């Protein structure tokens, strides 16, 4: 599968540029990526999406406090890949646009909670592991 080993590759090199930054950092590109999924979800924010979202959030809360934050440090890897990709498709109008979305889901992220904010991640990683599973079926 030449599409799923450039993706793999891809995601791979994000995860170590990622383990390089200071963890100041690190927490600046994890709510951006956060955010940018929000962005994504704004659509159909009030089927079955919710539904494959809330198996897969029910399949996280078995796991290990260990591999969740692995399966965390992958999905935003994989969104800082899809970010990038997406980027290179717009204009520069198109580019500041998205970044005026992202600041503000970023302003809303800030005045939520530490529960609210904690249940809001785990279910944009839900929805990024369904949304590359439903993707994987499509590469070669
Ligand atoms: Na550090
Ligand atoms: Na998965």
């Amino acid at each position: 599968d030449e599409q799923r080993r450039e993706l793999e590759e891809k995601i791979k090199l994000k995860l170590e540029e990622l383990k390089t930054k200071s963890e100041e950092e690190r927490k600046e590109i994890k709510l951006r990526v956060i955010a940018y999924v929000l962005v994504q979800l704004e659509d159909l924010q009030k089927r079955e999406l919710e539904e494959k979202i809330k198996a897969k959030l029910e399949e996280l809360k078995t796991k290990s406090e260990e591999e969740r934050k692995e399966i965390k440090l992958r999905v935003i890897a994989y969104v800082l890949v899809q970010l990038e990709d997406l980027q290179k498709n717009l204009s520069d109008e198109q580019r500041r646009e998205l970044e005026e979305k992202i600041k503000w889901k970023l302003e809303e992220l800030k005045t939520k909670s530490e529960e609210e904010r904690k249940e809001i991640k785990l279910r944009v990683i839900a929805y990024v592991l369904v949304q590359l599973e439903d993707l994987q079926k499509n590469l070669s």
